[PDB]
C-alpha cells in the first residue's frame, strides 16, 4: 500500500474520543469547584448549565475550523494556518514541555490512585506504587497505540462505555433517592446561594474549566473516515451526552450528599458509593480509575498525533512523523510523548504544573478561535464546508478572553512561568526553525540524519509515502 495513517476512526471513535477525553475524573472527584463559589445547588446546576452551554459554543467553533482547515493537532494547525509559525511553534512547543506530559502523568497518576484504593481508603496510597503503576499504565497505552491505530480506539470505546456505565449507574442512583421521596435538599434550594460576580465569575470558570475535552477529535482529523460529516456530527453528539451526563450526575450528588458531606469529601463519587451502594462501593474507585484509562489513551493519541503534525513541519526533529511500515501508526511520536509523560512522573508535587500551564492552555484555544475569525476575514471564499454564524466564534472569543483573565488576575505569578516556559522554548525557533535547512550546522544535521536513520529501521517507520 501506501505509508500514510489511514483513517480507521469512524463516528462511533469520534464520539468516544471526545467522550472519553471530557469526562475523565473530574466529575468522580472533583465536582464541587462550581458549588464551592456557589453556595445552592440549584444555582450550582444553573451554572454547570451556563458552562455546558459555553462549551457546546466553543466545540460548534472548534467543529467549523475543523471541518475547514482539516489538519491534525487541534489549535496547532489553526494557529499555524491563519497565524503562522510563531505562535504555533509556541504553543506546540508548550504542549510538548509542560501541558501534554503534565496532563498525561497525572491522569496517570490518578488511575494508580484509584486503581489502589479500595485497599487504601483511609490511609495513604504508597507514592512508590503509585508512581510504579501510573508508568506501567503509561507504557501500556504508549504501546498499545503504537502496535495498532484500531487497538488505540478500541480501548478508548471499551473505557468510554465503562465511563458512561459507571456515571449511568450514578445518575440512576440519584433519580431512585429523588423519585422514592427523600428529595429533601431540592426542597428549598437557591437559599444561600452568593449572588456576586466575583463568585459566579468563578463558579463560571470552574464549569468551562469541567468541559475542556471537545478539540480531542480535531487532534485526529487526518485520520477520521469523512472529517466534513463526522467532526461535526461527532462534536454535536459528545457535547449534549456530556453535557446531561455533568447536570444528571451532579443532581446524584446533591440528591444524596448534602453540601458539608460534598465540599469535605476528597472523591465525591466514592462518598456517594459509600453512602448509597454500602458494598459495592469499590465499584466507583475502579470506575475512576477506567475512567483515567481512557481519558489517557485519547490524551495519548492527541498528543501523539499533535507532534506527528509538529515534526511534519519544520518545528519537531523530522523523525517524528515516520509512520510505520507495516502498521501505519506514528511510533516514534508515540515513543517521544511516552518518554516525556514517563519523565514528569519523577516529579514530586505535579500539580503546581497544573498552575503553571493554565492560562497558556486557554490562551491557546483563544487564539486558535481568533484565528478562525480572522480567517473568517481574510480568506472569505475558502471552501467551509460548515459556516457557522460569526455568533458563536465571538461569544466564545470572548468566553475565553474570560478564562484567560481570570488566571492572570487570581494567580498572575504562575501565569507568568507558563509564558516563561513558552517564550523559553522559543529559543529553539529563531536559530534553528527559522534558518534554511541548508545553512544550519552541517554537523549538527549529519548528527541528526543519523539519529534519525538510526531510529528508522528500529521504528520500522518510513514516515510519509
Ligand atoms: C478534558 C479533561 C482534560 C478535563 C476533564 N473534564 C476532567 O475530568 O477533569
Ligand atoms: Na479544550
Amino acid at each position: 500500500e501506501q505509508v500514510k495513517l489511514k483513517k480507521e476512526i469512524s463516528l462511533l471513535n469520534g464520539v468516544c474520543l471526545i467522550v472519553g477525553n471530557m469526562i475523565g475524573s473530574g466529575i468522580f472527584v472533583s465536582p464541587k469547584g462550581v458549588l464551592i463559589y456557589s453556595a445552592s445547588f440549584g444555582l450550582s446546576l444553573v451554572i454547570w448549565a451556563v458552562g455546558g452551554l459555553f462549551s457546546v459554543f466553543g466545540a460548534l467553533c472548534y467543529a467549523e475550523l475543523g471541518t475547514t482547515i482539516k489538519k491534525s493537532g487541534a489549535s496547532y494547525a489553526y494557529i499555524l494556518e491563519a497565524f503562522g509559525g510563531f505562535l504555533a511553534f509556541i504553543r506546540l512547543w508548550t504542549s510538548l514541555l509542560i501541558i501534554e506530559p503534565t496532563s498525561q502523568a497525572i491522569i496517570a497518576i490518578t488511575f494508580a490512585n484509584y486503581m489502589v484504593q479500595p485497599l487504601f481508603p483511609s490511609c495513604f496510597a504508597p507514592y512508590a506504587a503509585s508512581r510504579l503503576l501510573a508508568a506501567a499504565c503509561i507504557c501500556l497505552l504508549t504501546f498499545i497505540n503504537c502496535a495498532y491505530v484500531k487497538w488505540g480506539t478500541l480501548v478508548q470505546d471499551i473505557f468510554t462505555y465503562a465511563k458512561v456505565l459507571a456515571l449511568i449507574a450514578v445518575i440512576v442512583a440519584g433519580i431512585v433517592r429523588l423519585g422514592q421521596g427523600a428529595s429533601t435538599h431540592f426542597e428549598n434550594s437557591f437559599e444561600g446561594s452568593s449572588f456576586a460576580v466575583g463568585d459566579i465569575a468563578l463558579a463560571l470558570y470552574s464549569a468551562l474549566f469541567s468541559y475542556s475535552g471537545w478539540d480531542t477529535l480535531n487532534y485526529v482529523t487526518e485520520e477520521i473516515k469523512n472529517p466534513e460529516r463526522n467532526l461535526p456530527l461527532s462534536i454535536g453528539i459528545s457535547m449534549p451526552i456530556v453535557t446531561i451526563i455533568y447536570i444528571l450526575t451532579n443532581v446524584a450528588y446533591y440528591t444524596v450528599l448534602d453540601m458539608r458531606d460534598i465540599l469535605a469529601s476528597d472523591a465525591v463519587a466514592v462518598t456517594f458509593a459509600d453512602q448509597i451502594f454500602g458494598i459495592f462501593n469499590w465499584i466507583i474507585p475502579l470506575s475512576v480509575a477506567l475512567s483515567c484509562f481512557g481519558g489517557l489513551n485519547a490524551s495519548i493519541v492527541a498528543a501523539s498525533r499533535l507532534f506527528f503534525v509538529g515534526s511534519r513541519e519544520g518545528h519537531l526533529p523530522d523523525a517524528i512523523c515516520m509512520i510505520h511500515v507495516e502498521r501505519f501508526t506514528p511510533v516514534p511520536s508515540l515513543l517521544f510523548n511516552g518518554i516525556m509523560a514517563l519523565i514528569y512522573l519523577c516529579v514530586e508535587d505535579i500539580f503546581q504544573l497544573i498552575n503553571y500551564y493554565s492560562f497558556s492552555y486557554w490562551f491557546f484555544v483563544g487564539l486558535s478561535i481568533v484565528g478562525q475569525l480572522y480567517l473568517r476575514w481574510k480568506e472569505p471564499d475558502r471552501p467551509r464546508p460548515l459556516k457557522l454564524s460569526v455568533f458563536f466564534p465571538i461569544v466564545f472569543c470572548l468566553c475565553t478572553i474570560f478564562l484567560v483573565a481570570v488566571p492572570l488576575y487570581s494567580d498572575t505569578i504562575n501565569s507568568l512561568i507558563g509564558i516563561a516556559i513558552a517564550l523559553s522554548g522559543l529559543p529553539f525557533y529563531f536559530l534553528i526553525i527559522r534558518v534554511p535547512e541548508h545553512k544550519r550546522p552541517l554537523y549538527l544535521r549529519r548528527i541528526v540524519g543519523s539519529a534519525t536513520r538510526y531510529l528508522q529501521v528500529l521504528c520500522m517507520s518510513v514516515a510519509a509515502e
